[PDB]
């Protein structure tokens, strides 16, 4: 039976400057409103699903602690952070190489990471061949570095702890915004490693549906639409993933839902 008091993982959730000034309009209020309502939707994918088709279900996710960030980071010469004005490593193109950022991004909030279930970065770059986010999939192993709660390794070259349970969320691809359905897909998506899922095998009939029958999962290896039923709920193959994750690691850090 699923513990009302451990069912719920608690984010952490950024905004760069990017995201501020494109998606948030350069204004505090929009871009957190924006960010509220979009988590506030992919709980709502999350909360109703079982994850033993049966009555594992009510595990959601809240946000704990919203960061914006107005400006840039600052930076000297060879120095870099997640924040900073250019695309790293080409700086010619529009984004960042995403493994990169990923691994700048939770080596810059390291600190903040440590308390919460997830860190969430969310950000306004256009990512090669169509990439939207990237994320750790997390395990039911407690010696695990990846997805859901906090595990401390420690870097000698970063001469700190640094926490893997985390992921990002890009709202530009192909020059344009993407559909609110869309950054609602990946999301739930990259969350979705973080919960413990990899990508449908794309074979599968059952957990790769052709479209008369739905279409695809959101964890389809090809980024879904969000046209066709099935976009947004989670396959067989990723409930039973993500219910050995939540099984072993609700106890770790999960909370209870707040109203
Ligand atoms: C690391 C990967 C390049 S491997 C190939 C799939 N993507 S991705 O194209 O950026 C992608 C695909 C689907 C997503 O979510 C569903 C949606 C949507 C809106 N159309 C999100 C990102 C990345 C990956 O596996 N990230 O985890
Ligand atoms: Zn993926």
């Amino acid at each position: 039976d699923p513990d009302p008091m451990k069912n719920t993982c608690k984010l952490l959730v950024v905004a760069d400057h990017r995201f501020y000034r494109y998606m948030g309009r350069g204004e505090e209020s929009t871009t957190t409103n924006y960010l509220i309502e979009l988590i506030d939707r992919v709980d709502d994918i999350y909360r109703n699903t079982a994850w033993d088709n049966a009555g594992f279900k009510g595990y959601g996710i809240q946000i704990e602690q919203i960061r914006i960030l107005k400006s840039p980071q600052e930076v000297k010469p060879g120095e870099k952070h997640y924040n900073m004005a250019k695309s790293y490593p080409n700086e010619e193109k529009d984004a960042w190489d995403v493994k990169m950022l990923l691994e700048q991004f939770s080596f810059d909030i390291a600190e903040e990471a440590s308390k919460v279930c997830l860190a969430h970065l969310f950000t306004y770059q256009d990512f090669d061949m169509g990439t939207l986010g990237l994320a750790y999939v997390g395990s039911p192993r407690a010696n695990s570095h990846g997805g859901v709660c906090p595990k401390a390794y420690y870097s000698p070259v970063g001469k700190k702890n640094i926490y893997l349970n985390s992921g990002l969320t890009s709202t530009k691809n192909y020059g344009k915004t993407i559909l609110t359905k869309e950054a609602d897909l990946v999301t739930t998506h990259e969350l979705g490693h973080n919960f413990g899922a990899e990508h449908d095998p794309d074979g599968l009939a059952e957990c790769a549906p052709n479209e008369d029958q739905g279409g695809k999962y959101v964890m389809y290896p090809i980024a879904v639409s969000g046209d066709h039923e099935n976009n947004k709920m989670f396959s067989q193959c990723s409930k039973q993933s993500i219910y050995k994750t939540i099984e072993s690691k609700a106890q770790e850090c999960f909370q209870e839902r707040s109203n």
